[PDB]
C-alpha cells in the first residue's frame, strides 16, 4: 500500500542532505547559532577528531540502501525528533545518526564502531532514545532513568532533592523519586505550633518544577514517578493525584504515583483485616527493611498505638478506583524486588523508576542510573531448515545480546552525569538494562498465537538466551577490567543467579554451570543486566510492536492495517472493502468476522481478547531471567472491582516485582 | 466608651495566669507536647538560667498596672498572636512578654534589661514583631527582613536561591529578592534547541514555595517582594503579576513586584522618548552599576542593536495601569538609593525589601538582614512650660533613641541566622533600622494640622533628633567594640553623613560637628541606623496610628471613633447621634459637616483629604536624616493617569529613594 510514501520522503531527504558523512560531521561540528553569534557545536571534540582521523574507512562503511528499512511512521519519528537539525532544516540522514551513535559509544575501537553500525543499520538492535539523541554530542547524557532518594525529612533535604530533580530534568531521562520518609499531614515540627502539611503540598512543588524545567527540547518527559509505601498516613490523597475532578490544590496532574507494596499489605487485604497508617516520624525504619524484618517491626508499631488503623480493603478499594479512572497508581512489590535483587548487598531498595522496570538501589548520596537498549526479536527469524517452515536463530540472538551488553557497558564510561550522585552510583555498581521489542511480530511471523503452548515456550527460550548472553558478555568484561566495585557479597558472587532466587531450574538451553563457575571465579562487570522497557518510541523507529505485549489493534495507526494480517487476508482472496470496514468498525479486532479462518483469529487476537492470566503467566515465566523488572501494562475489557482484584493478587502470588504498570481500559 | 472591654479581658487574663514571672518561665521552659511526648521548651537555656539566677530582682521589677496601657484591639492582637501559649491557653501576660524580650536582648546586663523593660512597659518604644515573637526563645530569629541576591543565571543558581528563600521562610521575616540577572523569554540556552521561558514561569516556582513554607505559625508573611529594573525584556508581564483577571499561568498572586528604577527611565518617559529592553545575557553588567556609568553603558548597548526598543510611555502607561488596579508595582529609585547610601563602599545595591524601606547591599554570598524597632512619638509630649500649652520633649527623645539603638545592636549578636549568607553579611556591616509610630497622634495631641507649617517643622525636628541620637549611640559603641568591619572607605568614614549626600545643611537642633568629629576618629558600630517601617502590627499593640502617615479615617475600626476627635466634639457639646451617623456615613471624614469648627476640620483631615504634594514634601524633608529609606504609601481620591504621573515625577525629582510603596485607592 502507501509504504510508497516512505521511499518518497526518504530520497527527498537524500536531496536536502550532503551524502558524505564526514562532511555532515564537519557541518554539525562547525555550527554557529546565527541569531546569537555563539559557536554551538553538535559533535564533541572527541568524536570530531575521531571522524577526521578515519574519514575514508568511515564514509565508505556507510550503506545508504539501509535507509529504506524504515516505514513511513518510523521515518517521520526520526525526522521530527531524532536526526540532528541545522537551523530548522534536517542535516543528518538515518545512517549518519547511527554512525554517530556507534562512535559516541566506541571511541577509538573503530572495529567495535563498525560492528555496532552494521548491526543497527540492519535493525538487529537499537539503543534507547537518550542515547540516539546524545551519543557523540558535547553533553552526552545517554541514560534513560534516574532513581532519586528523598535526601531527608527537612526543608533542606526537600530543597536539595528538588534541586537535583531540576538539574536532572534539564536533560534526557525520567525520574523515579521515593518519598516514604517525609512526615505526613499534621505531624509535629519542632520550633513551631505549626503542624506539617504532609505530602500533597510538597508534591505540588515537585509537579511545578516538572513543568518549569522544559526547554531541554522535548527530551525530558516533564513527569516524575513518585514511590510511596501504602502504610504512609498520606496515602489516600497520594493515590488520587491524577484524578480528573475534585479540588485542584489536592491534585498534581504531571506526576505519576507508584506504590511500593509490602507483602503484608496484600495479606491483610486478602484476609480482610486491619491496615495501619503511620507518619515516618512516629514509625522510623519502616522503609529501610523488608519481608520478615518489616513484618516484625510493623506489627510492633501497630501494637504500640503509634499510628492509625483502618480497614485494609478501604485502601484497597480506593486504589482500584484511582486505577480504573486514571490508570495509576502503578504497582510494584517491594519485597519481591528486594528478595530477588542482585543488589541486596547494598541495602534496601526503596523504589523503581518512571516505567516500573528498573530495580536498583538509591540513597541520598547515590542516585541510581540506567542505560537501555532493546533487541529486535523478529530479526532472528530464518527459514533455515531447508524448506518452508521458519525457525528462530538463537545462536545469533546470543551473539547479538553480547554485543549490546558491551555497548551498554561502554556508555557507562562515556556518559555525561547531570549530578555527582549519579556518577558515584553508576561507577560503583555499573547496572545495565537490556530489553526487547517486536515479540508480537516474532510470534505472528512464526505462526504462533500469543496464548499458545508454543508461544509460552519461545518466550522462556528467548529470555533465557538474552540473560545467558549478557552475563557471559559481562563476565568476559570482568576478566578484562575487574568486577564492579561492589560485587563481593552479591548473590552473583555466591553463585546465585536470577532464576535461583525464584527457586527454579533454568530452561537449560545454555550451559549455566560453566557460566556460573566463571562468575564465582572472575566476577561480572555489571551488577544487573536485564530490564525490559516500554520501547514506546524506538519500536516505532524499527517498525515493531512495543515491547513484549501483543498488538493493541490490527489497525496499527492515515490508519495502516497490520501487514501480516493484510498479507494473509489477501492470500486467501477474501480481502475486499467489507474487510477494510469490519476492522475499522471493530478497531483492529478480527473475531466475529464471518469469513475469516480460525487460525487467523487465534493468531491476531488483540490484547483485549487475550486473557490476563496468560499475560501474567508469561510475565512470570520470563521474569526468572530478568535481573531487574519489566513494564507490565495491563489491559481490561469491561473493567470491574473483582476482575482487577484477582489480577493484582494473581501477579502478586506469582512472585512478580512489577505487578502493574499502566492499567489501560474502555 | 467601651475601653471598658479592655479592663475586663485584661483582668480575665490575670485570673487565667500565674502572676509570678519566674514561675511562668519555669512553665514555658518545662513545656512538653502532650500529643507527642516531645520536650518543646519555649525559653532558651541561656534565658532560663538568667531568670533563675535573678528571680527576686526580676519578679519585683514587674509592674502589672502597666498591663492596662492597652486598648482593647491592642490587647486582642497581643493575645491572638504574641503572648506565648501553653497548650492552647495563653500563658504569658503582657508584662512577661516584655520582660522576656528585655532579657533575650540584654543577657546578663540586668541593668540594661531593666531599663528596656521599664521603657517598653511604659510605651516609649517597641521592637518589631519577630523580636516580640522570638527574643528569649530557643531559635531566636529576631530580624524583620532579608534582602536576597539571585545567585546565578542557571538552574543551579535558581534552585540554590529557591532553597535559601525556603530556609528563610520557615521563620519570621520578609524577603526581598532581586532577579535582574535572569535571562528573559526566548533567550538562547547552550546545549539545546530549547529557548528560555524567562521570568514568569520561574516566578511561578517562587510563588509556589511561598505557599508551601507556611507552618512557621503565621509568622512568615508567605509573600516575597521581587525587584526588577525596567529595562528587563520580561517587564510587561512582571508588573502585571498581581492582576486579578487574564490567564492564570501568567500571574503569581502571592508575590509583589517592585521596580528598581534608574533615573534614565524617568527622563525618557518625561522626554517622551525611546526605552530599550534587553535580556541580561545580551546586556551584561547593567544591574551592577548606576548613574553615569549606567547611562554610558546603557546607551552603548542601545546603540549596538543588542535589544528591543519601544516607546517609554508604553511601559509607563502599563505601570500606572497595574498600579491603579493592584496597588503595585512599588517604586524605588535605584540611583537615589545608591548615590546616597553609606553602604556604597561595598558595591551596587540591587534591591530593597518587602516594605520598601531597607536599602542594603546584597550579593550571592551575603544576604542582607535588618532588625527593626519603632519609637512612640506621642510619649514625648508634655505640658512642661508651666501652664496650658503642650511642648515636645526632644531631650527624652534623643535619650530614648540611644537606648533603642543599643538594643538593636545587641540583637545582632544574639540573633539566630536561618542561613549562613545572612550571618556573614550582618556581622560585617551591622545595619540597624529605627522607625516611628504615632506621628499623626503626636500632631493631633499637639493641635497641629498635618499640612501646617508647624507640622512640617516638627517632622524635620523629630527626625533630626533620632538620626543624631542613633549615630551618637552607635559611635559610643564603636568606642567600646570597634567600628563595623567595612567602615573604612565609607562616606561616614570620610565625614559624609546622610543629609550631606542630599546636599543640605541639617536643621541644626543638635551639634553635628562634634558628632562628625568623633565618627571620623572612632567610627560607628552600624553601617546604617534609620529606616522607618510600616509598623502595621506593633502600632496596633501600642494604640497608635501607623508609621508616619495621617489617619485613614477618624472611624479607626465594632467601630471605635478617633479618641481625640471624640474628646473635642464632646467638649463642644455638639456630639450627638447626628454626629455618630455623619462620620459612619462619610467613613471617618469630618469635612462638609454643618456644625464643626474649622480648627477641627483642619486637624482631622483624613489622608485622602491631605494633598499628596504635602505628603511627598514631608517625606523629602525627613529623608535627609534617613540612612536607608521609608515605606511611603500613597493615597489617591479619584485616581487618573495624569495625577499618578505627576506624583511619581514629583517624588522622583525630590530625590526620594522610595517613590511609592502601595498605591491605595477608591
Ligand atoms: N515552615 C514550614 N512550612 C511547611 N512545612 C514545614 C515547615 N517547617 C518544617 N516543615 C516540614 O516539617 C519537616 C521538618 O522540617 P525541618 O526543616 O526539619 O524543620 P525543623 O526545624 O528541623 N523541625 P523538626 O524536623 O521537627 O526538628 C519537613 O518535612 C518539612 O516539610
Ligand atoms: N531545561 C530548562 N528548562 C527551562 N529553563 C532552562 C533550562 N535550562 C536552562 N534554562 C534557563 O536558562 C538559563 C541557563 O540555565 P543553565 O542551568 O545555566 O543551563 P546551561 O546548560 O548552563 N546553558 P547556558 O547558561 O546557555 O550555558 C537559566 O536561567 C535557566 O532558567
Ligand atoms: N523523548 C524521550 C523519550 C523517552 N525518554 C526516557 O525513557 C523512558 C521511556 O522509555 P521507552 O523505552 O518507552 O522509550 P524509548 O527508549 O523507546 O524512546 C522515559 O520514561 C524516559 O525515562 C527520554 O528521556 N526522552
Ligand atoms: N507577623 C509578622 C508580621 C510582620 N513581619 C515582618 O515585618 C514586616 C512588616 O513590617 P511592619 O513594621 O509593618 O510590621 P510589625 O513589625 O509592626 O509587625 C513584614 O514584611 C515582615 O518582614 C513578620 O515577619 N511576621
Ligand atoms: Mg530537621
Ligand atoms: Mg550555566
Amino acid at each position: 500500500y502507501a509504504t510508497l510514501a516512505a521511499r518518497i520522503a526518504i530520497s527527498n531527504l537524500h536531496k536536502q542532505t550532503t551524502k558524505q558523512f564526514s562532511k555532515v560531521v564537519e557541518d554539525l561540528y562547525r555550527y554557529v547559532n546565527a541569531a546569537t553569534g555563539k559557536p554551538a557545536p553538535m559533535i564533541s571534540d572527541d568524536v570530531y577528531n575521531i571522524v577526521m582521523e578515519n574519514k575514508d574507512k568511515l564514509n565508505s562503511a556507510i550503506v545508504y540502501d539501509r535507509d529504506f528499512q524504515y516505514s513511513y511512521f518510523g521515518f517521520k519519528t526520526l525526522e521530527r525528533s531524532y536526526l540532528l537539525r541545522i537551523n530548522g532544516q534536517v542535516a543528518e540522514r538515518p545512517q549518519h545518526l547511527i554512525m554517530r551513535v556507534a562512535l559516541g559509544i566506541h571511541g577509538r575501537d573503530i572495529e567495535a564502531a563498525l560492528e555496532t553500525y552494521n548491526l543497527m543499520s540492519l535493525k538487529y538492535f537499537t539503543h534507547a532514545s537518550p542515547t540516539l539523541f546524545n551519543a557523540g554530542t558535547p553533553k552526552p547524557q545517554m541514560s534513560s532513568c534516574f532513581l532519586v532518594a528523598m535526601k531527608e525529612d527537612s526543608i533542606e533535604g526537600i530543597y536539595d532533592t528538588l534541586k537535583e530533580c531540576a538539574l536532572i530534568s534539564k536533560t534526557a531521562g525520567g525520574i523515579g523519586l521515593h518519598i516514604h520518609n517525609i512526615r505526613s499531614t499534621g505531624s509535629y515540627i519542632a520550633g513551631t505550633n505549626g503542624t506539617s502539611n504532609g505530602l500533597i503540598p510538597m508534591i505540588r512543588v515537585f509537579n511545578n518544577t516538572a513543568r518549569y524545567v522544559d526547554q531541554g527540547g522535548n527530551k525530558a518527559p516533564g513527569a516524575f514517578a513518585l514511590y510511596l509505601e501504602p502504610w504512609h498516613a498520606d496515602i489516600f490523597d497520594f493515590i488520587d493525584i491524577r484524578k480528573n475532578h475534585g479540588k485542584e490544590e489536592i491534585r498534581a496532574r504531571d506526576l505519576f504515583p507508584a506504590l511500593w507494596i509490602p507483602d503484608l499489605f496484600m495479606k491483610r487485604v486478602e484476609e480482610n483485616g486491619t491496615w495501619t497508617l503511620f507518619s515516618p516520624t512516629s514509625a522510623p525504619g519502616l522503609s529501610d527493611c523488608y519481608g520478615d524484618e518489616f513484618e516484625a517491626l510493623y506489627t510492633r508499631y501497630e501494637k504500640e498505638g503509634r499510628g492509625k488503623t483502618i480497614k485494609a480493603q478501604k485502601l484497597w478499594y480506593s486504589i482500584l478506583e484511582a486505577q480504573t479512572e486514571t490508570g495509576t497508581p502503578f504497582v510494584v512489590y517491594k519485597d519481591a524486588c528486594n528478595r530477588k535483587s542482585n543488589q541486596k548487598n547494598l541495602g534496601v531498595i526503596k523504589s523503581s523508576n518512571l516505567c516500573c522496570e528498573i530495580v536498583e538501589y538509591s540513597a541520598p548520596d547515590e542516585t541510581a542510573v540506567c542505560n537501555l537498549a532493546s533487541v529486535a526479536l523478529p530479526a532472528f527469524i530464518e527459514t533455515s531448515e531447508d524448506g518452508k517452515t521458519s525457525t528462530y536463530n538463537f545462536k545469533k540472538l546470543h551473539e547479538i545480546a553480547k554485543v549490546v551488553t558491551r555497548n551498554l557497558n561502554r556508555v557507562i564510561d562515556r556518559n555525561y552525569y547531570p549530578v555527582e550522585e549519579a556518577r558515584k552510583s553508576n561507577m560503583r555498581h555499573r547496572p545495565i538494562a537490556l530489553g526487547v521489542q517486536g515479540l508480537a511480530d516474532t510470534f505472528m511471523l512464526l505462526r504462533l498465537p500469543f496464548d499458545s503452548e508454543e508461544a509460552r515456550l519461545l518466550n522462556i527460550q528467548i529470555f533465557e538466551t538474552i540473560y545467558h548472553a549478557s552475563m557471559e558478555a559481562s563476565c568476559e568484561l570482568a576478566q578484562k577490567d575487574g568486577p564492579y566495585e561492589t560485587f563481593q557479597g552479591s548473590p552473583a558472587s555466591q553463585g546465585i543467579l536470577q532464576f535461583d532466587m525464584w527457586d527454579q531450574k533454568p530452561y537449560g538451553m545454555w550451559d549455566w554451570d560453566t557460566l556460573r563457575k566463571d562468575i564465582m571465579k572472575h566476577g561480572v562487570r555489571n551488577s544487573l543486566t536485564m530490564a525490559p522497557m516500554p520501547t514506546a518510541s524506538t519500536s516505532q523507529i524499527l517498525g515493531y510492536n512495543e515491547c513484549f505485549e501483543p498488538v493493541t489493534s490490527n489497525m496499527y495507526s492515515f490508519q495502516v492495517v497490520n501487514p501480516y494480517l493484510l498479507r494473509d487476508l489477501v492470500d486467501l482472496g477474501i480481502w475486499d472493502e467489507g474487510m477494510k470496514q469490519y476492522l475499522i468498525t471493530q478497531n483492529g479486532s478480527i473475531q466475529g468476522l464471518p469469513n475469516v479462518p480460525q487460525e487467523l483469529k487465534d493468531l491476531y487476537k488483540t490484547v483485549w481478547e487475550i486473557s490476563q492470566k496468560t499475560i501474567i503467566n508469561m510475565a512470570a515465566d520470563r521474569s526468572v531471567y530478568i535481573d531487574q523488572s519489566h513494564s507490565l501494562n495491563l489491559f481490561l475489557r469491561a473493567p470491574t472491582m473483582g476482575k482487577l482484584t484477582s489480577m493484582h493478587f494473581y501477579g502478586w502470588k506469582k512472585g512478580l516485582k512489577t505487578g502493574m504498570y499502566y492499567l489501560r481500559t474502555q
